């Protein structure tokens, strides 16, 4: 059959005032963010990320907020000024998952990310 | 608000498969990625590990202008375990997330069908 599209017939999701607030030493990185899919009011998700150093690097979760299960992963494969950060925000039970991505720029002051970023899910083909 | 993702047709990853020796200490993905509107890249994509390369997170790895690496999840238990890559064009800006479940991937058998993901602009300076 025809190459399969992953993109579910849904609105994109927005993420809405994603902040990141690393403590002191940068072994505890909290994430605010609310994931808005629009076809329900918005869940606000605290995704707190530690590591004995550089929690900002550190993969993080698996973390429930709400429906969803949020992961993230640091990449410094373009080099430190480009480091960035890949959540990756699945509702299990929707079988519908979105990776934002944000740079270490937009969020190095602890200042929200302006414009909110939406995102297209796909479909994961899980088994339920 | 903003939307990221970019106004070009879906990637297609083409031919997924995954190769992962006896001990799974090796697993070799192989696909092409078409972009539709240039010609397909042809990626091989080894992720090594002392113990389930199989699960294990590789690269970042090249393959034409791609910066590819892999991310494994059981955070839905073993039976629902998925993989996924982040895709890179970084001339382009453009990344993807080929997400496969290793029910898909399994047999070392080639994924079909082919699945086609969305780019997402990737803000890099």
């Amino acid at each position: 059959p025809a190459d399969k599209s992953m993109m579910a017939a849904v609105p994109e999701w927005t993420i809405t005032n994603l902040k990141r607030v690393c403590n002191a030493g940068n072994t505890s990185c909290t994430w605010t963010f609310g994931v808005d899919t629009h076809l329900a009011t918005a869940t606000s998700c605290t995704y707190v990320v530690k590591a004995n150093a550089n929690a900002s690097q550190a993969s993080g979760g698996p973390v429930t907020c709400g429906p969803y299960t949020i992961t993230s992963s640091w990449s410094g494969q373009f080099g430190p000024n480009n480091g960035f950060t890949t959540f990756a925000v699945t509702d299990f039970s929707k079988k519908l998952i979105v990776w934002p991505a944000y740079t270490d720029v937009q969020v190095q002051a602890g200042k929200v990310v302006s414009p909110n970023q939406s995102y297209a899910p796909a479909n994961l083909p899980l088994e339920h």
